[PDB]
């Protein structure tokens, strides 16, 4: 095992990493993996005395469909049975003008459609919602990977071909029919890809922010009869709204023609089979994340709780999480974090105050956005009003019920419309092992699920909790000033309120810190700095203001527990094939380097361990970045 002084990650989680089998329904195991695993545990178990009666009614209704999901006699007996109706209606739709003509009823019952949508605050008015329209993912893990022909891409191409394929044959495709399919989905699928941004724009916000009128909407998806079956759901139609990303929707009339047709056709009888096959037996939904599986090298599909969990969770994870926060998080541990995180945000106030580069008029505008930054903390007091509007019958199968919930789901967000964002809408549940910031909102969300070990504890030591939480409280404050939420003023809104200058030396910062990271080996996949860079700014500048409140002179044995309980708490063992995938889309770079990387920028670091010019972890201190404190 190396010296802490050589490998901080793998002096304190070496032991782990090596001796822990990475469970073959499973593509990670960690820290959180391990918990949420434990949380799901304690909550199956309560969910599963819930069913006839329950504390409130969403309560119950999230007890029901957990019941429905867990069901695994009932849906066996049914099989395949409950989709059929829906793939006959589809196949019944050989034409587009057949396909226009059923849009009501294809809107109306939820079907996969090429556009989708959904409602959150507009980029430049976030007081109030606009109506979002997404398309259809790639079946390549990035829409870059169809500007070079190669194996890899054949290879992925042939497992998700495979897949389909028996899907199809599942519910009674001829082999001649499922190649066919299978080839004409391919072709869509190709097609999409030129339209779809490359993860690693999908990684910068502005890539979002794509707005065009009603009438430019109607102009683009107006001969598919879609903006009209959507303004059937709302009271009046909005005079904006807003493209997912670029290209997609102007393009659609290319995309989708008569004489193309049979691609999309295909493409969607396809995807909505594979999307209603995660509620039909466990055959058919093991055999809809086949592809999936494949990409994460997972020999197995997740455990039948784990499924079912996670299927009550679509719906109900913020009553599921509002219960559990009420039952298992205590109060004196939600002071202790409500205190460490007023403390958090003073620091950072008096690092912004310190900073010597900022001209004085930027640094006013980012003391603003710690001025309005509101605290979610461990779970919400009040339901979410979209409570009031999702419910689950006694009698229901699973399929019917899910079918429900999305129409009840769509029917709601049009009528939000014509309205101001309500700020009780929080973008996790109480029991998730996360943490969040918002940038529409100018928000941080901390709920109870994180706020135990191995991140925190009561009866820990405050160096340890600081290693622990407090760089993540540190982290999601650091997101309003990354180089995504440094773009939105204090109301949430799309401003410049940068100085050229400074908007030029923060640029700099972010390219510094781009170079930080790119092109390090995780399990032998190269890390890409720009995608990542967002994370390693948030864990650079967290993990700097962390540090900082363990005051001005702080005992080694401190700075020692710090960065031990920080490392502990990143410990993460993942397939080789699942890093592949992950670190071409993800925006966090893999847990062993945002733990070795960070720390060597800061004097602390040196301090803690007697860090030496020799050892691993040392840092030439020209190349040593800090952000803020600087
Ligand atoms: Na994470
Ligand atoms: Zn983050």
């Amino acid at each position: 095992l190396p010296r802490i002084q050589d490998d901080l990650y793998l002096a304190v989680n070496g032991e782990w990493q090596a001796k822990t089998p990475i469970p073959p329904d499973k593509s990670v195991v960690s820290a959180d993996s391990n918990l949420t695993d434990d949380i799901r545990q304690k909550l199956v178990a309560d969910l599963s005395t819930m069913t006839k009666t329950a504390k409130t009614l969403p309560l119950q209704y999230a007890a029901r469909l957990f019941a429905k999901a867990n069901d695994q006699t009932r849906r066996q007996q049914l099989g395949i049975e409950p989709v059929r109706d829906r793939i006959s209606f589809l196949m019944a739709l050989t034409t587009l003008d057949q396909f226009r003509s059923a849009m009501p009823k294809l809107v109306a019952d939820q079907y996969v459609l090429p556009i989708s949508p959904y409602v959150d605050a507009d980029m430049h008015d976030a007081e109030h919602n606009i109506l979002n329209l997404g398309g259809p993912d790639t079946i390549l893990p990035d829409a870059a990977m169809y500007n070079q022909e190669d194996a890899e891409n054949a290879a992925d191409l042939a497992a998700w071909s495979q897949m389909a394929a028996a899907m199809l044959a599942a519910v009674g495709f001829s082999q001649t029919d499922q190649t066919a399919y299978v080839e004409a989905a391919k072709r869509f699928d190709r097609r999409l890809a030129d339209y779809v941004p490359a993860n690693v724009d999908l990684a910068v916000d502005s890539t979002y922010d794509n707005p065009l009128s009603w009438q430019a909407f109607e102009d683009a998806a107006g001969y598919l009869g879609i903006p009209q079956a959507f303004a059937t759901y709302m009271p009046q139609t909005p005079a904006k709204v807003n493209a997912v990303v670029p290209a997609y929707l102007p393009h659609l009339s290319k995309l989708l023609t008569p004489d193309n047709y049979s691609e999309w056709h295909a493409w969607m009888v396809i995807n909505e089979l594979l999307t209603c096959a995660t509620y039909l037996s466990d055959d058919l939904r093991q055999l809809a994340g086949q592809y999936d599986r494949f990409l994460a090298g997972q020999p197995e599909a997740s455990s039948w709780t784990k499924h079912a969990f996670g299927i009550a969770n679509e719906y109900f994870d913020d009553v599921i999480g509002q219960y559990y926060g009420q039952t298992y998080f205590g109060a004196d541990a939600k002071a202790d974090v409500t205190a460490m995180v007023k403390q958090i945000l003073a620091q950072y106030r008096v690092q912004l105050e310190n900073n010597t580069w900022l001209s004085p008029a930027t640094k006013q505008k980012a003391m603003r956005k710690l001025a309005t930054m509101q605290v979610k903390m461990g779970y919400p007091a009040r339901l979410f009003s979209l409570y009031d509007h999702l419910s689950v019958d006694v009698d229901d199968d699973l399929l019917t019920a899910i079918l429900k919930l999305s129409a009840q789901t769509q029917a709601f967000w049009f009528k939000q419309l014509g309205q101001t964002v309500d700020r009780n809408q929080w973008n996790m549940p109480g029991h998730l092992v996360n943490a969040s910031y918002d940038p529409l909102k100018n928000d941080i969300t901390f709920p109870a699920g994180i706020l135990q070990p191995p991140y925190y504890s009561l009866k820990w030591t405050r160096a340890e909790n600081l290693g622990g939480t407090g760089a993540t409280i540190g982290h999601e404050i650091s997101h309003s000033f990354d180089n995504n939420g440094a773009l939105y003023d204090e109301y949430g809104n799309l401003h410049n309120w940068w100085t050229p200058a400074d908007k030029q030396a923060f640029d700099q910062l972010v390219k510094a810190m781009a170079a930080q990271f790119d092109g390090r080996d995780y399990e032998g996949v190269k890390v890409n700095g720009t995608l990542t860079v967002s994370e390693n700014m948030a864990d650079n500048a967290g993990m700097d203001v962390a540090l900082a409140l363990l005051g001005d002179q702080p005992d080694v044995k401190d700075l020692q527990a710090f960065f031990i309980t920080y490392a502990r708490s990143w410990a993460t063992k993942m397939r080789p094939e699942r890093a592949k995938t992950v670190l071409r889309q993800d925006v966090h770079a893999p847990a062993t380097l945002r733990v070795n990387v960070p720390v060597q920028n800061f004097p602390a670091w040196y301090q803690a361990f007697n860090v030496q010019p020799q050892d691993g972890m040392y840092r030439q201190p020209q190349k040593r970045l800090t952000i803020w404190h600087q």
